[PDB]
């Protein structure tokens, strides 16, 4: 995240760390949300790579202890059939964890809520990435938490010519834009927060930014719309 400040350590309690195995060590790179004790969304091009991977709930500085972490092997994983690794801008930037075991829920480890299929919001509804991504374009991941304030911008306006064009589709929310503030690399895959009717859900995973840079005015961060995807979400879980 450009432009953030540290969250407090139990604002986001959904948030996840996806990490893969890097020699003797696990490296971040993407977020996720926690949707139940054992599973997690993420972005499908977060996990094309044939890497092991583990999830971390209850996270907040990727090089410290917090006392709070649960650390859980990913089990199986679903993408959503009609991702194309090749065309972020066709959509369907969606998949689900399986996780190894079932965590145990406490003020930094929650569900994250959903919103209610086919919801789609205002143009300049309040909303917060949040993420350990890069801090800068071409910069490194962040230590802590990051926030930032990212408004969203509506279809029409994200899929005009000046912003994204027809690259944007309707199965996505743009947010941010400002050239000050976005998401970042290590960003993608986690939550979009938005604040509807006194409660955050997340409507948004984190898919991409412009190949010119993480804060670029008029090219918002772009993230699946997690509303086109309930019925989607709901089968992969019945069936797994
Ligand atoms: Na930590």
């Amino acid at each position: 995240v450009v432009g953030g400040t540290e969250a407090q350590r139990n604002s986001w309690p959904s948030q996840i760390s996806l990490q893969y195995r890097s020699g003797s060590s696990w490296a971040h790179t993407c977020g996720g949300t926690l949707i139940r004790q054992n599973w997690v969304m993420t972005a499908a091009h977060c996990v094309d790579r044939e890497l092991t991977f583990r999830v971390v709930v209850g996270e907040h500085n990727l090089n410290q202890n917090n006392g709070t972490e649960q650390y859980v092997g990913v089990q199986k994983i679903v993408v959503h059939p009609y991702w194309n690794t090749d065309d972020v801008a066709a959509g369907y930037d969606i998949a689900l964890l399986r996780l190894a075991q079932s965590v145990t829920l406490n003020s930094y480890v929650q569900l994250g809520v959903l919103p209610r299929a086919g919801t789609i919001l205002a143009n300049n509804s309040p909303c917060y990435i949040t993420g350990w991504g890069l801090t800068r374009t071409n910069g490194q991941l962040a230590q802590t938490l990051q926030q930032a304030y990212l408004p969203t911008v509506d279809y029409a306006i994200c899929s005009s010519s000046s912003y994204w064009g027809s690259t944007v589709k309707n199965s996505m929310v743009c947010a941010g834009g400002d050239g000050v503030r976005s998401g970042c690399q290590g960003d993608s895959g986690g939550p979009l927060h938005c604040l509807v009717n006194g409660q955050y859900a997340v409507h948004g995973v984190t898919s991409f930014v412009s190949r010119l840079g993480c804060n670029v005015t008029r090219k918002p961060t772009v993230f699946t719309r997690v509303s086109a995807y309930i019925s989607w979400i709901n089968n992969v879980i019945a069936s797994n």
